[PDB]
C-alpha cells in the first residue's frame, strides 16, 4: 500500500505515466482502438495478447513485468443511460479488484467512457464518481490522466473538495 494513499490528476499522455501499472480504456475485442487505447497499444503492444474481455470487466495482461489493466467501459451510443451507468460502475469495481490483487502502490487511470464511448455527452462527474466509489477502499496512490485543461481543473477541484 501507499503510506498516505492519495488522488492526483495530471494533464498528459497516460503512456508516459510514473505509476506501477496502467489502466487502459479498452474495447471489448482487444483491438488497438483510438485515444487512450491507441497510446496504450503503441507503448505496451505485448499487453494486447488475449486482452479481449466483456463490457463492465477488467482483464490484466503483463507487458514484461508492467501490468496493463484493460478496463472496458460501456459505449453510451449502444447502452441506455441506466444500463451504461451500471456497466461503467462495474468496470471500475473490477479495476479496484485488479489493482488490489497486483499489490501495486500506484496506478495510472483514465476516465472510462468520457471519450468516443461518451455518446457525445460530458461524463466527467459520472465517470470520476464511479472511479472514487471503486478506488476509495484501495490503498494505492491513484493518478488520473486527462488531456483537456478545463477537465484537469474540474478533476483537481473534485479531488480537493473531499480532502
Ligand atoms: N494518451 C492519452 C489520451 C487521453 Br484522452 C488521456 C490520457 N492519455
Ligand atoms: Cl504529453
Ligand atoms: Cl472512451
Ligand atoms: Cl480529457
Amino acid at each position: 500500500g501507499a503510506m498516505a494513499p492519495s488522488y492526483r490528476v495530471k494533464r498528459m499522455d497516460i503512456a508516459k505515466n510514473d505509476e506501477e501499472c496502467v489502466v487502459n480504456a479498452a474495447n471489448p475485442r482487444g483491438l488497438p482502438g483510438d485515444g487512450v487505447c491507441k497510446a496504450v497499444y503503441k507503448k505496451w503492444p505485448e499487453s494486447f495478447k488475449n486482452s479481449a474481455t466483456p463490457v463492465g470487466t477488467a482483464k490484466t495482461v503483463m507487458c514484461g513485468t508492467y501490468p496493463v489493466i484493460h478496463a472496458v467501459g460501456p459505449n453510451f451510443s449502444n447502452y441506455t443511460e441506466s444500463e451504461g451507468d451500471r456497466e461503467l460502475a462495474a468496470a471500475y469495481r473490477e479495476v479496484a479488484k485488479e489493482v488490489t490483487r497486483l499489490g501495486v502502490n500506484s496506478v495510472a487511470i483514465p476516465l472510462l467512457s468520457t471519450g468516443v464511448y461518451s455518446g457525445g455527452k460530458d461524463r466527467l462527474t459520472q465517470s470520476l464518481n464511479h472511479l472514487f466509489t471503486a478506488m476509495d477502499s484501495t490503498d494505492a496512490d491513484v493518478v488520473i490522466y486527462c488531456r483537456d485543461k478545463e477537465w484537469e481543473k474540474k478533476i483537481s477541484e473534485a479531488i480537493q473538495m473531499r480532502t
